[PDB]
C-alpha cells in the first residue's frame, strides 16, 4: 500500500542579504529562492527555535510510533547548513538546552508517554538505540565489537540496539558512535519501540553533505523512487538501489511515515547547492502524492 504521510520541510540555516525569501503575503509553507518559488508542508526561518521545529514537525510522529508505525525524519542539504544540529546528533550533556535537537526531545516524549500509559497499559514497552553509519555504500554498527566492519544481508535488521532509560544513556550511545565513527558518511540513529508483539522505529537519518566536487545524493534520490514505486504499485520495491533505502526497508512501508527536512543555507554563495537541495524537495513532493 501507501504511506501513511510524505512530509517535507526546509529550515533555512543562520545567516553569516539572505538569497532565502518569505514572502509577506504566505501560508507559511512558502519561499522564493532565485526567483523560483518552492511550496512544502513547512518552511522555517533561521529564527525558529529547536523547541518550535520539534513541535511542528516531529512531536506528531511520537503518538504514530506510539501506536506501531514506522517513523522516519530525515535531514539532507549542503554540509553546514544544520543538519546535525537539527537532528540533535551531538552528545546532549555537551549541548546547551535551547540548541537541544530532535533526537533527545523525541526521547524525552516517549519516555513520558510511555510511563503515563505503562498502567492502562497492555503489554509492557522497551526503548533502545541503535547508530548505524553508511560511509561509501557500505553499513557499519557503531555500537557493536566492530564498527568498522561491512554489514551485509542483515544491516537491514541484524545490528546492536543499546537500552534507553534516560537522556544519560542516549548520550553514551551517541559519544560511543561518534568515536566509532570515521567521501560522504551518513548517520542513522534509531530509537526503537519494543514490545512483545510490536516493534516501532523512529529513525533519525542524518545525511553527509549533497554538495558535489552512486553520486553522492542517491539514497533519498532512491529514496524517492521507492515512495513511486508504492505508489503505483510497482510489485516490485528498488530498495537495493542504495544501502539508505536497504536499511530503512522495514520503515519505508505501508502506513509508514516519512518527513523531510532541507537545510539550506541563505548565503548567495551557495545558490547552486541550495536550489538543488529545494529541487529535490519538490520532486520528493510530487511523489509524496497518492499517499
Ligand atoms: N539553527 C541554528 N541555530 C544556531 N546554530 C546553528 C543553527 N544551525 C546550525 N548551527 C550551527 O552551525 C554549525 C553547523 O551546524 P551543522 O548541523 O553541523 O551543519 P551540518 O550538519 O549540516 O554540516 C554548528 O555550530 C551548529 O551549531
Ligand atoms: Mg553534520
Amino acid at each position: 500500500a501507501k504511506l501513511s504521510a510524505v512530509r517535507i520541510a526546509v529550515r533555512e540555516a543562520p545567516y553569516r542579504p539572505s538569497v532565502v525569501q518569505f514572502p509577506p503575503w504566505s501560508d507559511g509553507k512558502s519561499l522564493i529562492v532565485d526567483q523560483n518559488e518552492f511550496h512544502f508542508d513547512h518552511a522555517f526561518p533561521a529564527t525558529i527555535s529547536q523547541d518550535e521545529m520539534y513541535q511542528a514537525l516531529i512531536l506528531p510522529l511520537v503518538d504514530k510510533l506510539l501506536e506501531g508505525f514506522q517513523c522516519t525524519a530525515l535531514a539532507y542539504g549542503q554540509t553546514g547548513t544544520g543538519k546535525s544540529y537539527s537532528m540533535g546528533m551531538t552528545p546532549p550533556g555537551e549541548i546547551l538546552p535551547e540548541h537541544l535537537g530532535i533526537l533527545p526531545r523525541a526521547l524525552g516524549d516517549i519516555f513520558e508517554r510511555v510511563t503515563a500509559r505503562q498502567e492502562n497499559n497492555k503489554d509492557a514497552i522497551q526503548v533502545y538505540a541503535s547508530f548505524i553509519e553508511i560511509y561509501n555504500e557500505k553499513p557499519f554498527d557503531l555500537l557493536g565489537s566492530t564498527p568498522h566492519m561491512p554489514m551485509v544481508a542483515a544491516r537491514c535488521q541484524r545490528c546492536t540496539c543499546l537500552p534507553l532509560h534516560s537522556q544519560a544513556d542516549l548520550h553514551h550511545i551517541l559519544e560511543l558512535g561518534t568515536r566509532n565513527r570515521r567521501s560522504r558518511s551518513h548517520a542513522i540513529v534509531t530509537i526503537h519501540v519494543k514490545s512483545k508483539t510490536h516493534h516501532s522505529r523512529m529513525n533519525i537519518v542524518d545525511l553527509a553533505g549533497s554538495e558535489g566536487v552512486v553520486n553522492i545524493n542517491l539514497g533519498l534520490l532512491s529514496i524517492n523512487k521507492v515512495v513511486m514505486s508504492m505508489a503505483a504499485g510497482h510489485t516490485v520495491i528498488p530498495y537495493r538501489d542504495s544501502v539508505l533505502t536497504t536499511v530503512l526497508q522495514a520503515s519505508l512501508t505501508a502506513q509508514s511515515y516519512l518527513t523531510f527536512l532541507a537545510c539550506i543555507s541563505p548565503h548567495q554563495c551557495d545558490l547552486s547547492e541550495t536550489l538543488s537541495t529545494l529541487r529535490f524537495g519538490t520532486s520528493a513532493k510530487a511523489a509524496a502524492l497518492e499517499h
